[PDB]
């Protein structure tokens, strides 16, 4: 049996790339979603007993865990058409720090530098959705991935403001940390070689 984690980052196009991949190699493989936020506070838990996790969270060195890159992924900040920083002007994006962001919570209540919140008005959730529920309705901006906004942003119910910070969005590494019991197996640089393809093909 082989436990794998996908934060709800990772896009769900990739979540197929390796569920074919990984059961040619493993017989029973259980997939699990988390909030990037809980991600990397999961697989430190002896208990959960993870083996693979594919989250955007980076931390330096975790026991018993390597790390390494499958690819990158956009995400954007994005706010309500109307919302004031909307004009979205290099002054705007310097004002983030003063408009409420609508930030990832935590159970560890702990956050990276990467996923802790940017503005000191925070309003904090479980999900990209409740997120955007918030943002759709003007009470703040948040950052959220591609495949949560594209569907929005066409239909103009929500606006982009990251585009003069990073034009093309905000390019992410996605980290696959695995148990070291697996680096020698074949089984896992097959996964890895398949797993880069596809989320490379998904950019
Ligand atoms: C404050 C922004 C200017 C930036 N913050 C980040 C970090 N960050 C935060 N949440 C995310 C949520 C989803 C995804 Cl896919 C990525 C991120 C992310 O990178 C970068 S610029």
């Amino acid at each position: 049996n082989l436990r794998v984690l996908l934060d709800t980052a990772i896009p769900p196009s990739f979540c197929d790339t390796v569920s074919s991949v990984l059961l040619d190699d493993f017989n029973m493989v259980s997939l699990i979603r988390t909030s990037p936020a809980d991600s990397l506070a999961t697989i430190k838990q002896d208990n959960a007993e993870i083996d693979i996790a594919i989250t955007i969270d980076e931390e330096l060195k975790i026991s018993r865990f390597n790390q390494c890159v499958l690819g990158y992924t956009k995400a954007f900040v994005v706010a309500h058409p109307q919302h004031p920083l909307c004009n979205a002007s290099l002054h705007s994006i310097a004002s983030l720090a003063n408009y409420r962001q609508i930030s990832l919570g935590s159970r560890s209540g702990q956050h990276s530098n990467l996923l802790r919140p940017v503005s000191d008005k925070v309003l904090f959730v479980e999900n990209f959705d409740d997120m955007l529920r918030l943002v759709e309705a003007g009470v703040g901006w948040g950052i959220a991935p591609h495949y949560f906004v594209e569907e929005r942003l066409r239909n103009g119910t929500l606006a982009v403001l990251s585009e003069l910070y990073e034009p093309g969005g905000i390019d992410t590494k996605v980290y696959c940390y695995y148990n070291t019991a697996l680096e020698s197996e074949r089984s896992f640089l097959r996964f890895l070689e398949s797993a880069r393809q596809r989320l490379r093909e998904l950019g």
